[PDB]
């Protein structure tokens, strides 16, 4: 019977402490040198250093402690780039306190994000077909581990200068387990946010596969569905109606609308895992890192 306050209650001190017990010891100015800003706020700023070592480029994000209004998800998403590691997950190399300061040291990619493509471009079935096998390759291993990422968007897909696809963005992420089997909290972002979620079910993996499936329509028609509403009311839409379809069905191949019926299903248990979805013929259409090369903005 003795009461330990939730993480948003206790010291600056004790988060920090928190944090230190799950990041790696030291001080990475030790390795790193030639930091050069690259991007800002509103929690902290983005650095490409360069290790002394090796000369390898990093990327550094420093986060502002005192700033951190969310700070159990900020502690569970450290532990989760701490452990999980996946070729089509930007990797987290490591990460440090300096002072108030979480360092985040991650690979540096320089093709940008996935939104900048659909709201520029018009991409083809091919183009399409390697963004959803490299993200269905990553949900396969994260979702094995219990891993549900719960925020996947264009914005969230970033690239390689040679058109490799990575899942990025972990911060609203969640871990479950055979003791804690399913999420009840509501988190995401509203457009994305698969039904169940928004009805406040509790929920698991399944959730990223409708998000994944609104990705989808974005590469296919610009934009989410709804995107011309308030966000609220678009969720208002998902939790009631029945699932959103592309703008104009014959301009989209049997194949790939047979691909997303099995991603746009309200209920969960009839919703395709990312297993089952890494065998569908549509992903037979992927190609090569070259094939997406020519829709990056250089």
């Amino acid at each position: 019977n003795l009461y330990f306050q939730s993480m948003s209650r206790v010291s600056h001190e004790q988060f920090r402490a928190a944090l230190q017990l799950v990041v790696s010891p030291g001080d990475p100015r030790e390795y790193l040198a030639n930091f050069i800003k690259i991007g800002e706020g509103s929690t902290g700023i983005v650095c490409i250093a360069t290790e002394k070592h090796t000369g390898k480029q990093v990327a550094v994000k420093k986060m502002d402690l005192r700033k951190q209004q969310r700070r159990e998800l900020l502690f569970n998403e450290v532990v989760i780039m701490r452990d999980y590691h996946h070729d089509n997950v930007v990797d987290m190399y490591s990460s440090y306190l300096v002072g108030d300061e979480l360092w985040v040291v991650m690979e540096f990619l320089e093709g940008g994000a996935l939104t900048d493509i659909v709201t520029h471009t018009r991409m083809n079935e091919e183009q399409i077909a390697t963004v959803c096998l490299s993200v269905l390759r990553a949900l396969s291993y994260l979702h094995n581990q219990g891993v549900i990422h719960r925020d996947i968007k264009s914005d969230s897909i970033l690239l390689t200068s040679d058109g490799r696809i990575k899942l990025s963005d972990f911060g609203f992420c969640a871990q479950v387990s055979k003791e804690v089997p399913k999420r009840k909290s509501l988190v995401g972002t509203p457009y994305w946010m698969a039904p169940e979620v928004i009805s406040r079910l509790p929920y698991g993996t399944e959730v990223d596969i409708w998000s994944l499936g609104i990705m989808v329509i974005e590469m296919i028609d610009g934009e989410p569905p709804y995107f011309n509403e308030p966000p609220l009311q678009a969720m208002r839409r998902i939790r009631d109606s029945l699932p959103p379809r592309v703008k104009d069905l014959h301009k989209v191949s049997s194949v790939l609308r047979g691909f997303l019926d099995l991603m746009l299903v309200r209920e969960p248990s009839q919703r395709a895992t990312a297993q089952e979805l890494l065998g569908h013929p549509f992903l037979k259409l992927a190609g090569p890192p070259s094939c997406i090369v020519p829709l990056m903005r250089q």
